[PDB]
């Protein structure tokens, strides 16, 4: 079968012809119908996930097939698979754990000490077929097709968990930084569908500010034309927001938005490539604010985003379909910031 | 009556002879039997609480009587007081709110937008009598005497809340920084009485390391004679601790202990005078750690520490009693780090 | 001023001409613009709240002015009122506590040991003016008028809290019993605005089933034309629902709906006049289900429903306005089940 | 190997000579060093778990080897086992799930839709060796020996979870019914080690009342010599207790103890063989009490009880060791209420 893989850090991804794996036990072989491509793949091409080296830190022995945003049809099942049949269309949760470590035992499998992350340190969906280590990491698709579901396994689950980490309720206000981008509009949609909180979206280009409003933001701010902090203080009557979801954590956002927090406010950091946070510790104590990290999501987060999406309560991302052979090009587009919409490869 | 007050920032506290207030409505007049003195008073003498100026930022019109650690006997009650009688011995919660703002409505009265903090921006216990704005902020003492109870209204409630913010359970491990000091041993005692968590205490002098062990720490580390990070990694089998209660937040502690955190670990900051936190944002995201502030406590925190102390489940601080006239001297002792034990003034 | 009051249990409510109270301290005098009338008043006329006798059990000394659903304009304020002015239009939270008891200290003021419930054991809004014991129990109205806001102080807060007690999230399904009635459609609206959960509504008349659907239910069941349990098992794929909000707790509902619960399901009981629950204890243990009571709401619940309503996130109840003199008639209508929509008196 | 099994409901357990299983994949073969026997086995001999028939309702095809309280040494491991070696002494969590259903995905594996309960519907420890389906369900023993650890996998985990369901904190009081029995003293010990709550223990014989006190109860009541309700009202100053852990749920306990609950009190039911609960629904609503079931425990509960026990924070049950051949006799002892201490079989 065809597979686009990282063969050498410093070279582009390479198309190889390799054998189709045979699933055993609880494994499932999926015939890929959609392989999402996101900014994380710009770094995977460089052999990094966050600051982590996939070879040195995650134990990867190259080559590895990329593609952590997976949906497709069941091709074959191992003899211990229960509850699924050949032909079923499913989305896959790639953030898998092994079961024995502390994090797995308490239900936070994505923080597993020996992770099994498909498309990151295990072979992924940039191929005609892909092995899912255990059938429990799937979700049958009824309303969505593969292209609509694939991006949700990464962007959907990530923002779903970040909204949960924001600990919202109707008495509160949420600020989403970069609310008009793909990730930002997904966060706005989820917050509007699940919390009852007042949602403020901020961005810097007019199109983006409009997309945030289309996504459901109650208030939107164009940081290029208005002082964001002053607008936030006006909207919240000087209280500040009870949570910020910062999808960037750049020198730029970290130097402004933490100032928008209300007492006990939660600053949820979702970016994997940003700056250092510099903040006066005594002010964190006096205001009881919290700086909290959020990474992808666990099985419960996966079930939640899939259930929302399958019920039509949040809408799929804007996508552009491409061929498996254009994988390098898709990643190039993200590097050069020329990508419009979420790119999805169709093998 | 006699009252020691801040009359001019830059001068020592001044003893004045002023009228005894007459309580009305829900107010209670207390005849002071114990007025605790803590490091916060070294700053109050300078007109500051944390980085806040009590005049500019809190609205104080000097002079103001200090003393936020209060216990004594009820002298007189206003006509709306219910459930207490003249002669009752009580401890007082000084971190009072007004009721209408967001924080009061959700039960976090200490974060009130227009706080009524006795001994800080309202007259306190460095006097023969003190007015308690509402009787609901008291707790009748049965087992403890005033001197034993007074420090708990500040140090006890502060560490009780910090232990709550650490979100401990038996599957977890807590690290208390500065575990041998007065605040540190109180935190160790509370954690041992209320969480079931494994408790690691760290300090830098041999006496302190021993006091932490007496307080109940399961493991204690002398940071002067051992590498604290290596010991923590050994004790936790490389996982790191699920929470750190840092009672200092100095350049010193902030540069070491956040490294001891396990994934999803909570770094609880309780210090009001420290440095800046500098931490790589992407590492907060990848590990899902949290930096969280904790300040004094709310009514529920007050009820909890008082209930634990009145049941003998935690022990009173080591104290040294002094006269109301020695207030300046007591504060001098804390400035010069010559104070042994918690100083308590007896009018 | 005119006031309609309970003067003798066994007689209809009596119109009296009494003095206008003068507010002092934190009290506020409100000029009533809307006084909601609900089924609770059918029982108040009989001197009962639930099975409680307001005289014997709550300490009421007759006569008492009814009306616990209050909105109006500030007429006068006591000298300690802050943050409100004469002329402000506000809704009032009538479920007030005194501050000192356990329940008040932990922020559950409605469960106060010595409650101050306006319209129940304290004079209410069936009069030209009404005293609010403390200004913190109000909410300024901007988007809603008094008639739209008044019912929310009882029906809105009650269902808002019941939805919270149901502990919903997007992975779950909620069943609302009696989903087409005034209370039922309010519960459906709140659940749809704040949880992300799949919502099933059940009722027994065609109009009601339609109103539940208009309210936002994802699935609605006509219990008269379909087997509710079989439909629930079909919709939930045999799992059952994760929560039921039972607004009646009649012999009828209690004998059917607890059977619809999934393992760990929460059966939230909101009715004040129902039957006995009879359930095999071993089945509660084996399935980990929970039977949980929910009564009116606390300050946080009041803030939440008011914020949702003021943001247009839930819609006001269908109302019918009437004169203060028609109070007895309004209650008669509820007794005879002839009331259409929520009746609101306008003094 | 020797194995004592249920071969026919209506006959005593039968000793058979069967093959030793060979573990594959993540399975582990354990050489049994301790097989606890509890009241649940009196019912297993009758083919029942609670009211469930293990054949009709759980799908068991007889014969099945009993023994759900397991500790022993690793004999052999399948090729996917990581983190354990031959010879390691471990306790096993028998309440296993399959991974795909709702309950498994949210971390409540014991409520799995297709449970794998060792000693109940899967072969257990009443044999020389036993297969553990996945290595993640074990805990290495360092401080405890097999006989001390085995009972904890059932009684320890059950009471640990019930204490968690009681939602205790230092501001609250817990009542443990039957506090002097094996299960009762374990509940008292756990509550004392993990909550900070005031603990009241009640029982009916003098020895039992004393054992409850030895276990750590702050207050103990002899229901045979004192009115339990009056004593509870005295101790709690008329408030009632915030939680009751009822280990029986008999007509007897259910008719008395729910009356001891304070408003918002949680009545935690742990018994598998009791009566029907009959309670006036309007009183549940008015007081916001909760009746909540608790069954065995999940992976997080297992980790917690094992960590407490391995740290010496709770003590092992009083045990009496016996031979595998005396299994029927051990169960007879429990039937005739002649068993003193927890019986543990040693193959
Ligand atoms: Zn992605
Ligand atoms: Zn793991
Ligand atoms: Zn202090
Ligand atoms: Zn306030
Ligand atoms: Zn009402
Ligand atoms: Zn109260
Ligand atoms: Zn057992
Ligand atoms: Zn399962």
């Amino acid at each position: 079968m065809r597979a686009v893989r990282l063969v050498e850090i410093g070279k582009p991804l390479s198309l190889q012809e390799i054998g189709v794996p045979k699933p055993k036990g609880p494994q499932v072989l999926i015939k890929v119908e959609a392989a999402g491509v996101c900014h994380s793949d710009v770094h995977m091409r460089q052999g990094r996930f966050g600051n982590l080296r996939i070879v040195e830190d995650l134990g990867v022995k190259l080559p590895v097939t990329l593609g952590h945003e997976i949906a497709g049809k069941i091709e074959e099942v191992g003899d211990e698979v229960v509850g699924y049949s050949k032909g079923d269309l499913v989305a896959v949760n790639p953030w898998q754990g092994e079961g024995n470590c502390y994090y797995c035992r308490i239900g936070e499998e994505h923080l597993c000490d020996s992770p099994r992350w498909l498309g990151i340190n295990f072979d992924g969906a940039y191929a005609e077929y892909v092995i899912v280590p255990h059938y429990k990491y799937m979700y049958k698709l009824r309303r969505l097709n593969a292209v609509e579901a694939a991006p949700l396994t990464c962007s959907g689950i990530t923002t779903y968990r970040a909204v949960r980490k924001a600990s919202l309720d109707p008495t509160k206000t949420l600020l989403v930084v970069g609310a008009g981008g793909g990730l930002g509009t997904m966060a706005v949609q989820i917050a509007k569908a699940v919390s009852g909180a007042t949602i403020i979206g901020v961005d810097v280009r007019e199109e983006a500010v409009e997309a945030a409003k289309r996504a459901g933001a109650d208030y939107v701010i164009n940081a290029s034309m208005q002082d964001p902090l002053a607008e936030i203080r006006r909207i919240t009557e000087s209280k500040g927001v009870d949570a910020v979801i910062d999808l960037n954590n750049s020198e730029k956002t970290l130097s402004v938005y933490p100032k928008a927090l209300a007492k006990q406010g939660k600053y949820v950091m979702v970016g994997l490539f940003g700056a250092d946070l510099h903040y006066h510790a005594p002010l964190i104590t006096l205001s009881e604010i919290q700086f909290v990290g959020s990474l992808v999501g666990n099985q419960s987060d996966f079930l939640g985003i899939m259930r929302l999406a399958e019920a039509g309560k949040v809408k799929p991302m804007i996508t552009k379909t491409m061929k498996l052979e254009e994988a390098n090009e898709a990643i190039d587009n993200l590097e050069n910031f020329k990508a419009i919409g979420r790119q999805v490869l169709i093998p």
